RNA sequence: GGUGAAAUACCACCCUGGCGCGGCUGGGGGCCUAACCCUCGGAUGGGGGGACAGCGCUUGGCGGGCAGUUUGACUGGGGCG
C-alpha cells in the first residue's frame, strides 16, 4: 500500500491485450518521463508470459489523458 | 450527482461485424496466335485444333493385367478338431 502511494503504477492488460498506466509526470523533466517509461519498458518485458509466439513487444504508445498520441521505442 | 456487473467529456490502446483504396496471393470465362498436333485434297504458301494436348521430370492414386515370397508345430496318419 505504502509505494501504492509513494510512487506506483500496476499492470493489467484489458479485453484483448493492452495495458494503461503512467511513466512520467505532466511537464515534469523530459528525463524523468524518460526513466519511468524505461522502468516500466522493464517492469512489463519482465510481466511477459512465456506463451508469447512472435513480436511480443506490439503497439507501444504514449500519449496523454487528453492530449496527442504517438508510439515510442522502448529501446533507444 | 444519478444507474449497474460497468461510466457518462474529450483524448488513448485494443477486439466483434462491414465498407472504401493500397502489397501480397488463391479460383475462374472469354478469340486471338506465332511454339506445338493434325494439316493440304494433286505445291515449302492456304486450312483445322491451338498453349491444349501431346510431350521431359516430380506428385497422388486405381490398379492382377503383370512380378517375386510367404499362407507354423505339436498331434497313438494328414487335414478338420
Amino acid at each position: 500500500i505504502r509505494e501504492i502511494k509513494a510512487g506506483r503504477i500496476e499492470f493489467r492488460n484489458d479485453k484483448t491485450g493492452a495495458i494503461h498506466a503512467p511513466v512520467g509526470k505532466a511537464s515534469f523533466p523530459p528525463e524523468k518521463l524518460a526513466d519511468n517509461i524505461r522502468a516500466f519498458i522493464r517492469a512489463l518485458e519482465a510481466h511477459k508470459p512465456e506463451g508469447a509466439k512472435g513480436t511480443f513487444l506490439r503497439s507501444v504508445y504514449v500519449t496523454t489523458t487528453m492530449g496527442p498520441s504517438v508510439r515510442i521505442n522502448p529501446h533507444s
